């Protein structure tokens, strides 16, 4: 048994689970929704387009939002991403 | 419409594509392999498993292989996991 302490340089992005459920918080809106960072930008309505984008626990990044409930969209979709309850 | 920086404060972990790469990379070996990041191991050979560390981007993290060509499978994936394949 051999073991290495390795520094990860690959691409990481959300987990299955949290993307997950943030399709399905998205889904309850007409508005698009993306997600946006560094001229990338993903459909945050679809679970492998979410996943797609390069990002780590930490990273900023920008909530897109276009429609007649675009600012509820915003409003819910950015507590989620940020984790924020009550 | 509307735009917010938020700060990703869910849970990432390697992306589907590298993930499945560094499986097909040690599938190459007979040895087991395992990564290891604050007390939790994943199997580095079950694509769904690999993605479920929760990691990101720059951080580090203990690659574990054990069998014949372990040190073999170690060097090769190490390798891999920091970008600095040969």
């Amino acid at each position: 048994m051999v073991q290495q302490k390795v520094e990860v340089r690959l691409k990481t992005g959300l987990q299955a689970r949290p993307a997950a459920l943030f399709v399905q918080e998205a889904n309850r809106f007409t508005s698009d929704v993306f997600l946006e960072k560094d001229g990338k930008k993903v459909n945050a309505k679809s679970i492998m387009g979410l996943m797609s984008l390069a990002v780590s626990t930490g990273t900023e990044v920008t909530l897109i939002a276009q429609g007649e409930d675009e600012q509820e969209a915003l409003e819910k979709l950015a507590a989620y991403v940020q984790e924020e309850v009550l």
